DNA sequence: GTTGGATGGTAGG
DNA sequence: CTAACGCTACCATCCAACC
């Protein structure tokens, strides 16, 4: 078969500069105030410019704002940013019918009935560039591989703007060269679990008996190394699940009290069930950020579905038990529903 | 013991 | 208040209850 994987490129962003021309060229910075302080917060996503000086997601505000000071520096509004994403998944839905939607900004597509070859596969790539640019303005990475894996790594490498093929060639090539921390799904804990055995190339995984491999970085993603090191790695595009739909925020300050923390709980509530929309999920879970950033989870499920006045009563429940469990306050609280009909 | 739950970890650049 | 938001998939561990 043949996938063609397809990340936007610094999507948040981006759709600022698409609704405001003015700030194209210059440095983007979408934000995510909690407005504990002024500027309290964290970078969602920055253009290419701003990473330039190592404004980048996961960083703090007032931090950024050191780096760049005169940067522009807009707010975070995802539902904005979702309706271009699915207005930009139904083009891709042109083209192929098997789509998997992975993320906000990522799909999959089966090209393998649309195309005879690489050739064609990057033709269509060329294609898909071009009409969600003159559609949406939008600028994307196309990534093509026989499968879902090497497709993402060809558009690591293709990012940004640009279009990528991995033949066999190719894929055979980086399963004795490419470095294992770019195989994805394989982190850090992993990095070194790995680095202790002396592997480094998936081509180290079959001179290494299976039983060792389980014993130390797990069975689940040892298989699948094997199997994509073996080159038998076929797991096919198929249509998204949505299996949770969670909401967690941040208090105005840390605390232990039920009558402080309530009122913030219940708002997440309130936005998760709509973002349910349809769906009766099975089991709910609290989860609380500590002070000092532990995560810390509480749930129960339920024989029936869960109401959301059930999920009101029920929430709280669980929230003393973290009170309880837990003596530590919280910086941060929510719910994730789960298990859905 | 054999599952399906409860809690946490690792990863998603 | 003094830095760390937001979202989900999936696997591993301990463990309690039916074959
Ligand atoms: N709140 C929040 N949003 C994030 C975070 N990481 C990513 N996002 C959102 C904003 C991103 O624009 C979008 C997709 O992330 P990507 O991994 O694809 O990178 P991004 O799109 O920013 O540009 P990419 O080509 O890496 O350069 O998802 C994060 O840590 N926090
Ligand atoms: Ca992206
Ligand atoms: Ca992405
Ligand atoms: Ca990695």
């Amino acid at each position: 078969g043949i996938v063609l994987f397809v990340d936007f490129d610094y999507f948040y962003a981006q759709v600022e500069e698409v609704l405001n021309p003015s700030l194209k060229g210059k440095p983007v910075v979408v934000c995510v105030f909690s407005g504990r302080f002024e500027d309290s917060g964290a970078v969602a996503t920055a253009n290419y410019e701003a990473r330039k000086f190592g404004v980048k997601a996961g960083i703090p505000i007032v931090e950024a704002k050191k780096i760049l000071p005169n940067a522009v520096y807009l707010p975070m509004r995802k539902e904005v940013y979702q309706q271009v994403s699915s207005r930009i998944m139904n083009l891709l839905r042109e083209y192929s019918e098997k789509i998997e939607i992975a993320s906000i900004d990522e799909a999959y597509l089966d090209i393998s009935d649309k195309v005879r070859d690489y050739r064609e596969a990057y033709n269509l790539g060329l294609e898909i560039k071009n009409k969600i640019l003159e559609k949406e303005k939008i600028t994307v990475t196309v990534g093509i591989s026989k499968n879902k894996v090497f497709a993402k790594i060809a558009a690591d490498m293709a990012k940004p703007n640009g279009i990528k093929v991995i033949d066999d060639e190719e894929v055979k090539r980086l399963i004795r060269e490419l470095d294992i921390a770019d195989v994805p799904g394989i982190g850090n804990i992993t990095a070194e679990k790995l680095k202790k055995l002396g592997i480094n190339k998936l081509v180290d995984t079959l001179s290494i008996e299976f039983d060792k491999l389980k014993g130390m970085i797990g069975e689940a993603k040892a298989k699948y190394l094997i199997s994509l090191a073996r080159d038998e790695y076929n797991e096919p595009i198929r249509t998204r699940v949505r299996k949770s739909i969670g909401r967690i925020v941040t208090m105005k300050r840390n605390s232990r009290n039920l009558e402080e923390i309530k009122p913030y709980l219940f708002r997440a509530i309130e936005e998760s069930y709509y973002k349910l929309d349809k769906r009766i999920p099975k089991a709910i879970h609290v989860v609380a950020v500590t002070e000092d950033l532990d995560i810390v989870s509480r749930g129960r499920t339920f024989p029936h579905g869960i109401s959301k006045e059930t999920a009101y009563s029920e929430s709280v429940k669980l929230l003393q038990k973290i009170l309880e469990e837990d003596e530590r306050k919280i910086r941060r609280i929510g719910v994730r529903f789960s298990k859905f009909i």
